[PDB]
């Protein structure tokens, strides 16, 4: 297929990737950058995040998945149905709200696309509604992350798709925060774009910290598989 070639082609070998974030959540404003690779032949992806404006107002957990679905692992044969590198080099918009059940709400928009070799995120969030001192502004998520499907569908209409999916934070007493996750995704060119029919992916998600690093970080490793087109 000479389409399922293009997109895919640049993604073969291991990637650079930059993540740019403008948060402001209650007002509490800040700013974070990201740096790594992905490797899309295993799904694979190695991130480091940098508060760049000091303390993170909000938990890193929070912001995992606002912070790559062009790297996922699509089996050969699930190749038609992958629309995140369709759209490449050209990009794509991602856009979410993201519901955190008794308290706030995010709501992002993101362009991924690439800038020379590099694949580049560029997000703006603004977070409202929030409780002071609720789970995320007062800060009572553990630093930890649970393996979630992602249900992928056509938006046929809007030439893009849409995505939706639950994620549970870990409380530090042992409950759970939910953030309820509503996406869509959109080419930024006018050409044409794989449109995919129902399927997943899985996501496996770890976090951790850099021994080295003083300033507020985060440390994410994620593989990333689509499935459920047997």
């Amino acid at each position: 297929d000479p389409m399922v070639s293009k997109g895919e082609e640049l993604f073969t070998g291991v990637v650079p990737i930059l993540v740019e974030l403008d948060g402001d959540v209650n007002g509490h404003k800040f700013s974070v950058s990201g740096e790594g690779e992905g490797d899309a032949t295993y799904g694979k992806l190695t991130l480091k995040f940098i508060c760049t404006t000091g303390k993170l107002p909000v938990p890193w957990p929070t912001l995992v998945t606002t912070f790559l679905m062009c790297f996922a692992r699509y089996p050969d044969h699930m190749k038609q149905h992958d629309f995140f590198k369709s759209a490449m080099p050209e990009g794509y918009v991602q856009e979410r709200t993201i519901f955190f059940k008794d308290d706030g709400n995010y709501k992002t928009r993101a362009e991924v696309k690439f800038e020379g070799d590099t694949l580049v995120n560029r997000i703006e969030l603004k977070g409202i509604d929030f409780k002071e001192d609720g789970n995320i502004l007062g800060h009572k998520l553990e630093y930890n992350y649970n393996s979630h499907n992602v249900y992928i569908m056509a938006d046929k209409q809007k030439n893009g798709i849409k995505v939706n999916f639950k994620i549970r934070h870990n409380i530090e007493d042992g409950s759970v925060q939910l953030a309820d996750h509503y996406q869509q995704n959109t080419p930024i060119g006018d050409g044409p774009v794989l449109l995919p029919d129902n399927h997943y992916l899985s996501y496996q998600s770890a976090l951790s910290k850099d021994p080295n690093e003083k300033r507020d970080h985060m440390v994410l490793l994620e593989f990333v598989t689509a499935a459920g087109i047997t």
